């Protein structure tokens, strides 16, 4: 599966594997891609935008 941004009609993606962390403060969602250059590309995605299986990892107990 992979997640999609949406910024100024901008609509951007990255694959789940390339994402690292994520947390979703208060209603809309953050997290941190690896852009592919050596500073971490972080992203703020908003809840309906992101698909249904992101919060998956929020609450992935191991």
């Amino acid at each position: 599966a992979t997640v999609k941004f949406k910024y100024k009609g901008e609509e951007k993606q990255v694959d789940i594997s390339k994402i690292k962390k994520v947390w979703r403060v208060g209603k809309m969602i953050s997290f941190t891609y690896d852009e592919g250059g050596g500073k971490t590309g972080r992203g703020a995605v908003s809840e309906k935008d992101a698909p249904k299986e992101l919060l998956q990892m929020l609450e992935k107990q191991k």
